[PDB]
């Protein structure tokens, strides 16, 4: 019910909660005041803020509390409080009383303030946070408990995924005041001429009551208008299209009315462009597009997996530079900030919901009670996202035991989820691990595109090139040969590199290593016609857990977590601005 | 004014104007419309977003841009563009109309937006920033312009301080809507009783047109009402007082009234505690205090100077955990966000004006045209900041040419703005540089405080702490012994340390040496009894520009830039939590 970008309007006041909110790890009465003793920012995750690893390492409730002064609230508004998204479940409380839950941390959604508040001066929010994962929560997690023999039990999560288990309110917390008659939903799809020189626009608006007329005013980038209508349909001449590294942006103003007023006004972006992945190719605009890019993580110093515009901007435009033009939101759904910047810049975006650690440690699929979780997480995905031409991809899960029984029939449904929801219809695909080679494999008949993690070299056959390069590109041809249509996508392959650790003699964990395993890599990479896309793991390096095969974090980056370069960087540069975004390789 | 900290109240409609603006680094038209070409977050640093040298370096003019829609604005209010900063000049215009005009990186100011525009759909908002710094700016620089021979000017910036000059919007913009005739400034002062149970508050509102009255209501830490009056002033009793790393908060709700109606509402933090400087000794609540922390930088990675709130926690638990108890903002105001959090937390803040780089590289004085900068920066620091009791000290300069004729000319007045302007009137101090010993300073005794910036052992007698320990000891004897009842506070002493670099023969840059310096220097400081503070050069690692001595940035930081700790983190640990916050050296 919230999956539109909260706006400031001449109808809806959207006010920031973010700062300092009282902060307690632990057990809380909303009932009661949360003292100062301990405080909290919005947003960021609370975990490196922590000290002692004790704290840092807490699982289970934990609380945010900050007495907010009431706006102005007129008789026919009502007052929500939007969450960016709280890591990962949350009880929402006013004045201490319950009015809003979520599960999934990682989506956005919003709460209803009482409105026998709307008059009182102040109104108390607590917060309470859930960071526990288990085997009904995406991602997936191995929940336990032990009884400290001091009377009380201490929860553990031990992740089911290869990143830290950051926690806390990421995203912004946005207190609005918007219409009770207001547009709850926007769709925008296009059918593109056969010139690409005109478009067939449909504006689909949801309302939670009626209203006498739904105007759609459409502006250019020199917010001139080029369209108007009132029912719910548009034909536009002299468009432009939305390219890649090139955007093009219209902005759709819609406006409700009731009895000749206004009374609800809000503007949704689009982009004018075609997908369709046909004949092991996928094409953009009509046009066969290779992907140049990063598996990523919303990870940074300090923050953690808290929001940061500036990081994403930074990281933007080293993607731009280096000539690539793709990135993955692995393993979930990142910040809409982060789309709409995808957006503006002209970057393809592989979507991704957080299903990743369906694999256990077999009998997987008796013990993931996902589903639930699982479809929400495709629903509340798509329904965010469903408008940015940024988005070029749905992901259904990342390295699921695809090859155990009872795979096919857990994706069936999911994977037609994605294609039910979405007025788009754009391709989804599965991130197949290696344990899913193609005769073991029984999901990737479903998807459109084969998409494959892939590590010959460092985890198999780790430091020996010679037998890396004909064990890649013996399963490659295996792979193209199973599906000889779908397009092929490399979204994880790289090696930890430790920078300052050099090397003659082509050593793992080396710079010079991690130059040398990409170089084997594209040598194979661009053999394989149906291969369209090669995407590193991973943009910079992250945090993670305790592991003897974690050295303080995933070292798998190009660049380091601060952002500078390591060497391989200069020979991506050299390969991504000699291949186009618009390649061939069907020739 | 503009130094009362955004807030929403039911009359005042706060809304943040962060996020992504049109971006261009030169000229641009106020009449045109900025393109989307390039784009820029409000608010970080601009520089470490450009994945260039060119663009980073860039010197002059440049601009954000971004259409912004009109909310609901009545006809007795008003609608203010309010900015935490803009680094370090900028004219602001709507609709290409020049509105408004502000000098000086690091303090807020607001800018009316035309009323005339009130019923306009939308309005733009054009940020003309400049990062231009010379003689007349704070901080100093080194201006020039030289001619690339193809008929264009190329600006450059020479700084004359040791950070690298980090510009952009540094901190939230916001869109203010209030009445016309509001509160614009709050002024709380207390007189504590001669057993602290008791204490006499003194308001003075200022609103800039009349009102029939003006009701305060007082409430403490569990929001309850424990004092109010019409009259400006309020008697208090069982008061808590505001306690080093043990911080108690009364708030303040101010209301004006006109004709029986609410006219504005507003509400003040404030603390009460005792400062006095007497007989080498530096008293808080009538106790000695023992300052141990850091001097800082806002810096961090890929935001630069950018406000991170979740960085200024991060660093103040640090603080916190290592029995540290204050630090200085050194050198320029910080962000409001960073104050109140100071003011929750119970630390202590020698707060400093950008009075950095008074010094030619003698004559300084002849030639320093900052006079009217320095006026205006010592004006808008009080006035935003006097109410904060984590405020204990103000800082008029940063190692300035102190030993130079004209120096005491200089000097004199600026001390004395800060005891006019100040209504605690609490000490001011100099950061004196290492250049000017007891013998050649003329500036010292307009001070209450006499902080120094000594490195014996690093920049005189390199390596040698042998000869070091006598150097600085024999010095810090005659700075006591010139003003003997003056506290001595060294703010700067460290030694640049590159994470991984190890010996066991005490060898600089190494982490075994940086805990030899300390070593050392805690040794003297400890046989010094009018020596009542210790803070350490730096907090963290932080950015600076190219030179020789600098090693990609300033490497003195206890904790790496990404607040990783260095060996002597344990060191200071171990110290700082034996000697009491509460520590009396003279016995
Ligand atoms: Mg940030
Ligand atoms: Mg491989
Ligand atoms: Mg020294
Ligand atoms: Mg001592």
């Amino acid at each position: 019910n919230a999956m539109l970008y909260p706006l400031l309007t001449k109808t809806r006041n959207t006010y920031d909660l973010g700062g300092i909110w009282n902060f307690k790890l632990g057990e809380h009465n909303p009932n009661e005041l949360l003292p100062s003793d301990e405080v909290m920012v919005i947003p960021t995750s609370f975990n490196d803020l922590m000290v002692s690893k004790e704290k840092r390492d807490y699982i289970g409730d934990f609380w945010y509390e900050k007495v907010i002064e009431v706006p102005k609230v007129s008789e026919d508004e009502e007052m929500v409080l939007r969450f960016g998204s709280v890591t990962h479940q949350a009880k929402i409380y006013v004045d201490g009383v319950l009015v809003g839950e979520h599960k999934g941390g990682f989506t956005p959604f919003e709460v209803l303030v009482p409105e026998c508040k709307y008059n009182n001066e102040k109104i108390k929010v607590s917060i309470c946070a859930n960071n526990v994962l288990d085997y009904t929560t995406l991602p997936v997690g191995n929940y336990s408990e032990i009884i400290q023999e001091d009377g009380s039990i201490k929860k553990k999560v031990r992740e089911n995924f290869d990143f830290f288990n950051y926690a806390g309110v990421h995203r912004p917390l946005k207190l609005m005041i918007r219409p009770k008659n207001h547009i709850f939903d926007i769709t925008i799809t296009s059918r593109l001429s056969d010139d690409l020189q005109s478009a067939d626009l449909h504006f689909l608006v949801e309302t939670n009551q009626k209203v006498d007329e739904v105007r759609i005013s459409v502006f250019d980038e020199d917010n001139k208008l080029v369209g108007e209508t009132k029912d719910s349909r548009l034909f536009l001449s002299d468009v432009h299209l939305w390219e890649v590294l090139n955007a093009y942006l219209y902005t759709a103003r819609v406006e409700i009315f009731v009895d000749n007023q206004l009374q609800d006004v809000y503007e949704e972006n689009f982009g004018l462009r075609e997908i369709e992945v046909t004949n092991g190719q996928f094409l953009l605009n009509r046009k066969p597009i290779y992907f140049k890019g990063f598996g990523k993580h919303e990870d940074t110093f300090i923050n953690g997996r808290g929001l940061n515009e500036a990081a994403n901007l930074m990281d933007l435009n080293l993607l731009k530079d280096m000539g690539a033009n793709s990135f993955r939101t692995s393993h979930y759904p990142y910040s809409e900030e982060m789309m709409r910047l995808a957006d503006r810049m002209g970057v393809l975006v592989i979507d991704e919901v957080p299903a990743v650690g369906l694999f256990q440690n077999n009998g997987t699929w008796n013990l993931m009670q996902t589903k639930a979780a699982h479809e929400q997480a495709i629903q509340e995905l798509v329904k965010r996202d469903k408008n940015h031409p940024s988005v070029v991809m749905w992901v259904v899960a990342n390295e699921p035991a695809s090859h155990e029984a009872g795979a096919h029939d857990y994706f069936e449904p999911l994977v037609k989820l994605y294609k039910d929801l979405d007025p788009q219809k754009r391709p989804v695909t599965l991130v197949n691990i290696l344990m899913a080679t193609p005769d073991r494999d029984q999901v990737m008949d479903l998807v459109d595109v084969v998409c494959l993690n892939r590590y010959y070299g460092w985890y198999v056959d780790h430091g020996d090139l010679t037998n890396a390069e004909v064990g890649i590109r013996k399963e490659l041809l295996e792979w193209q040969d199973k599906f000889p249509d779908k397009p092929i996508i490399i979204t994880e392959y790289g090696a930890d590199t430790l920078p300052g650790l050099h090397s003659t003699w082509n050593i793992p964990y080396t710079e010079e290593f991690q130059c040398d395993f990409y170089e084997m890599s594209h040598r194979v990479f661009d053999g394989i016609p149906n291969l369209v896309g090669e995407q590193v793991w991973n943009f910079a390096d992250f945090e993670t857990n305790l592991m003897i095969l974690r050295v303080q974090g995933n070292h798998k980056g190009l660049f380091s977590r601060n952002r500078q370069p390591k060497q391989v960087v200069k020979e991506f540069k050299k390969r991504w601005m000699t291949i186009p975004h618009y390649h061939n390789k069907k020739n």
